[PDB]
C-alpha cells in the first residue's frame, strides 16, 4: 500500500478522499506542516524549497504558477473535490 | 541526444510562437498541429482538450508519446474523465510562460 499523505486544513477533504482510495492500495495519512507522495496546500508549503509532491491552490496566479512549475511542482486549482483529488493521486502513483 | 520534439495540437498560433521562443531550442524542438497526432519523434504531445478525441486513453504501460492536455474550463467529472483516462492537464489561463515551465517539468520528470 501506497503511503500518501495530505498536509492540509480541509478536513472534509481528507476524510472524503480517503474513502474513495482502496486502503489495500493506498494509506492516507494527514499532517500539519510539510511519503510515496505528499499532497500539499499552497498556503503550507515552505517557499524555500524545490521538490524532490501535488500542491493545491485556492486562486490562479500567473507568477505562483511559473514558480511552483520551475520548483518541480505540478498543481490543482481550486475547486478540488474528493474524486479529483482521489484520480489525481491514482494517476501520480501510477507513473 | 538532441533536443526532445514537443507536438501541440492546438489553434492557438500565438501561444504556439510564443512559447516555443521561450525554449531553449537545444533541448526542446516545438512544432504544431491541428488535429490530434502523435509522430515518431514527439516525446510529448500537448493537446487542447476541445481536440483530444474522447475515446483515447494513455495507458500505464505507455510505450508512444506522453500527452498533456489543455481545457478551457473547470468540470468536475471531465477532469476526473481525463485522469482516469491516463492525461494530466493544465486549465486555463494558459500563458506562454506557464506551458514553457510545463513541458519543462513534464519532460524532465518523465
Amino acid at each position: 500500500p501506497k503511503h500518501v499523505l495530505l498536509v492540509s486544513e480541509h478536513w472534509d477533504l481528507f476524510f472524503q478522499t480517503k474513502e474513495l482510495l482502496n486502503p489495500e492500495e493506498y494509506r492516507c495519512t494527514i499532517g500539519q506542516q510539510y511519503a510515496d507522495l505528499v499532497v500539499c496546500e499552497y498556503s503550507l508549503l515552505p517557499r524555500e524549497i524545490r521538490s524532490p509532491v501535488l500542491v493545491l491552490l485556492d486562486f490562479f496566479d500567473e507568477e505562483t504558477s511559473v514558480d511552483l512549475l520551475d520548483r518541480g511542482f505540478w498543481y490543482l486549482i481550486r475547486p478540488i473535490t474528493p474524486r479529483i483529488l482521489k484520480s489525481a493521486i491514482s494517476l501520480f502513483l501510477s507513473q
